[PDB]
């Protein structure tokens, strides 16, 4: 990438953009706040820009830390997700935000799932750490003026202490950890992530393909069966026997009690398989960005092997090459501290969903059973 | 057919073989026995005739009127079969021996399929009013000697009231019945059996079709989910991360619990669609039958019109006439007397199997349910 840039920054910088990292028992860590703070969005509003039949949809950001709501068209998002990215991104990974899609602009489905997925990026974000207590996160929400928020927009787009250069801005409240060392932390982090994002990949594809199987085909037998049965009554009621009325009840309700589970079938996925689907999402999402993370801190770590090198070269001095360590060495900790907030929150979020899941995958039988227990009680024993 | 030789048997027969008909609210119908009686048929035995590694299967026959067993062969049911088929074929439906399959004429599976169809073949005729008290059926049963067996088989083949014949030795209990009233209950018959066929046939269908998903590809779902979640809790394991362990196994489980309902589930049509399946199968069987009952009885009709065409033609008589009349009646009511059989019978099996399917189908989702209830145990709550 350039790393070349702040490892050899000879010129050190003097901001105060505060990015603190503390050790611990599970080892360095962010430092989270303890006046925790969330953020909710809802109510689409309908804004106008004299174009005739073209108004774009806005969103409420109402913050919890102080109830003074502001609006956002996606449009907006979309801006603070690059900035965001461009920002942070060679360190943090950045939720990503939902495709562009089928030209669908205007209705209830639409708007519900894409500000249920601005939900729960925000609250992603909220929830982090160094992103929620950043300038550029801040202003976008707080801001009054129609103008205050150019003015933000504006300074954003001109901080020039992104890319590598965020590391600067950190400060690691713990020695230095030699390169030897750094190396193996990289790797580590490099095998799990891709590991993971192999294994979430497939749990995605079944059940995309469960999901695919339960709305389609599936209730569609049920929906034959029910009918085949419903039939059949209807010809033994042409019999014209005497002594029999009540079969041919229990029968036809069979049918139809059928048919229901066709459509509690069809419309189960909707209940559960999608939060798991969506949280799965969620993640292949933040391990996409690995590979950038990996391969800048990959080069940080090769490019300080040239220090000697050139030391001897004469190209650069002592002091600047003990320089390229203990700044190499603060991304490291950056790295670890991120791994730290991911662990921890992978580790809630599954057990959340998963816990879910099945809750819901239970009383999906459990009331398939009551349903069919019903049409039973039908038919005389014997 | 040839109906002309029983309706114009000029020469009445001197048989005492006691087939009688009388009539009732649900109008005419067979006289059942006070006496009932059934046969248990168990006990794959062997037996052998000199061929060297070929000896037949040979399975039990336990009357219940009289407890003294017997043995038979495969090849002697399809024997009585035939008789009885050629006996009473043109007036009594005769249910269908199982087909003559693949090859593997010596395993567990293979018996067992076998004589459960064999079983329930049996029942048929014990419970069967005319068919049980019949002389081949009889004699098929109760005889002693190696021997005694090969005179009843030559009585068997030798005897000629069957075919149409077999009207003559039917004895209605009540007057006669205009040609009119009679070609109108034989449309009935027609259409109903007709019907009912083309909707068993479908329910057939389905069941087979909803058979061959539950025992391949809806299983491999549930095995891959149950896969790719266990994959997935490995990855997690690997993390090593500070701070977890109670998830993971949590996850590896709820995978193994989805591993156990691609089992369930592969493995429960075996438990209730068969019987539902296996039920219609049986009355395909019966339904078959008609074409030919019906196709005798319409010849029959149609011959009895001629009648006065032919008294005409000075080629019979009025008596011979009158006869073709009283005669083509006595085949009427065998046709309604089978039916209210056949209708009595229908509303009884319809009623216990599909009583019998549901209450395994409500089992199997309670089951499913309670081995998720288990696996969800297992995840703290939040
Ligand atoms: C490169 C083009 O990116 P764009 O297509 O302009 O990106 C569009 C904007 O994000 C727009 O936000 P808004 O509706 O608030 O205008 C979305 O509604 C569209 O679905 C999306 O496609
Ligand atoms: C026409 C030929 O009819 P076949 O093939 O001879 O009929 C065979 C016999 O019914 C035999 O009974 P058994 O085993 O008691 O000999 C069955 O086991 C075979 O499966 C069947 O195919």
């Amino acid at each position: 990438p350039g790393t070349e840039q702040y490892l050899l920054a000879k010129q050190l910088a003097k901001p105060k953009e505060k990015i603190p990292i503390i050790v611990g028992d599970y080892g360095p860590m962010w430092v989270y706040p303890t006046s925790t703070f969330d953020c909710v969005v809802a109510d689409p509003r309908k804004g106008s820009k004299m174009y005739g039949l073209k108004s774009y949809i806005e969103y409420q950001l109402t913050p919890t830390n102080t109830n003074r709501s502001v609006n956002h068209r996606y449009k907006h998002f979309d801006w603070l997700y690059e900035r965001l990215l461009v920002k942070f991104g060679s360190a943090i990974p950045i939720p990503s935000l939902p495709d562009k899609q089928v030209t669908g602009r205007f209705e209830e489905e639409f708007i519900k799932m894409r500000m249920e997925r601005l939900q729960a990026w925000m609250t992603r974000m909220c929830r982090h750490p160094v992103i929620s207590e950043s300038e550029v996160f801040q202003q976008f929400l707080n801001f009054r003026d129609e103008k205050e928020w150019k003015t933000g927009k504006r300074k954003a787009e001109r901080d020039e202490l992104a890319g590598v250069m965020i590391f600067s801005t950190m400060e690691p409240e713990a020695p230095d950890l030699d390169l030897v060392e750094i190396e193996q932390k990289c790797e580590a982090v490099g095998k799990f992530t891709k590991a993971m994002d192999d294994g979430v990949k497939e749990l995605l594809t079944v059940g995309q393909e469960h999901w695919k199987r339960c709305t389609g085909p599936l209730p569609k037998e049920y929906q034959k069966i029910g009918k085949a049965l419903q039939s059949l009554a209807t010809v033994f009621s042409s019999s014209g026997y005497q002594g029999e009325t009540d079969l041919n009840d229990a029968i036809t309700e069979a049918g139809k009690t059928y048919e229901e589970i066709a459509s509690l079938v069809a419309e189960q996925p909707k209940k559960d398989l999608h939060f798991l689907m969506e949280c799965n999402h969620e993640y292949k999402g933040f391990l996409g960005c690995f590979p950038d993370i990996i391969g800048t801190h990959k080069g940080a770590i090769e490019k300080v092997k040239e220090s000697d090198k050139l030391v001897a070269t004469s190209k650069i001095t002592l002091q600047d090459k003990q320089n390229m360590v203990k700044r190499v060495s603060i991304m490291s900790y950056a790295l670890q501290a991120e791994m730290n907030h991911f662990h921890s929150n992978r580790i809630y979020d599954y057990n959340s969903v998963i816990r879910l899941y099945l809750e819901q995958q239970v009383q999906f039988y459990e009331t398939i059973a009551e349903k069919l227990r019903q049409a039973l009680s039908r038919f005389p024993v014997m």
